């Protein structure tokens, strides 16, 4: 026969609440759903690349299962690069931290701290700097203290070029 392998129902499943941002269902999924981490949507992308970075709890829930982070999709967009621009600099760190490609880029070329430069979340530029590529640059020809100093937001360039390293 035709189409007898199906393993999306569980999916889209805890993919789809861990994006809807809800600590609750993030909760007793795997404390109970024990919901898979590999959990695909109709179209196949991970929890992590669906999540919305909202409860930081939902994320340490999904990593805390066993899910690839390092996953991109159109224009090689991972969680780390959405989180960023996004702006939620909380359930970022939380896997930006443990281990989420946060070094990746988005095709152009571009690293996750660009963005957050070119927004000026503050917290989120300042943060991804050091959580980053600390030397690749832009396609364009710039790199976390160079793009800091076009968008200016604030004292950007300050922050990521104290974080930098300038060991002199």
């Amino acid at each position: 026969g035709s189409m007898l392998l199906e393993e999306v129902c569980v999916g889209d499943r805890l993919s789809g609440a861990a994006a809807r941002g809800d600590v609750q269902e993030v909760r007793r999924l795997l404390h109970r759903e024990l919901v898979h981490p590999d959990a695909l949507n109709r179209f196949g992308k991970t929890a992590l690349q669906v999540m919305m970075f909202g409860s930081p709890a939902v994320a340490l829930e999904l990593l805390k299962q066993g899910a690839s982070p390092n996953v991109q999709d159109a224009s090689g967009t991972s969680p780390v690069h959405d989180a960023a621009r996004t702006g939620f600099l909380d359930t970022l760190k939380v896997l930006v931290e443990h281990g989420a490609d946060v070094n990746a880029l988005d095709s152009t070329g571009s690293l996750p701290i660009h963005l957050a430069i070119r927004e000026g979340h503050s917290s989120v530029v300042s943060f991804l700097a050091p959580e980053s590529d600390l030397h690749h640059r832009d396609a364009s020809g710039l790199t976390p203290l160079e793009l800091a100093r076009q968008r200016g937001a604030q004292n950007l360039m300050d922050i990521l070029q104290g974080h930098m390293m300038i060991p002199m």
